[PDB]
């Protein structure tokens, strides 16, 4: 009682009947499904795309650049 069935949508007042199994993930439409699948193999080498963080030897792709601050982010050179 007072809970969203399995797969059903969950809200602030309506929490998944099974929290240990299902949860309310942050996304467009929060569902009551099991935790996400295992993490996929590490990504391949590539330049830092827009939004990516710089500092760990990561250079923004052609046309993009990173600002000078604590935690900058690649962005189209203005």
């Amino acid at each position: 009682g007072d809970c969203a069935k399995e797969g059903e949508v969950c809200s602030w007042g309506k929490k998944c009947c099974d929290l240990d199994n299902f949860y309310c993930p942050m996304e467009f439409i929060p569902h009551c499904k099991k935790y996400k699948p295992y993490v996929p193999v590490t990504t391949s080498f590539n330049c830092a795309k827009e939004g990516e963080v710089c500092g760990w030897g990561s250079k923004c792709c052609h046309g993009l650049d990173c600002p000078l601050a604590f935690i900058p982010y690649c962005e189209k050179y203005r």
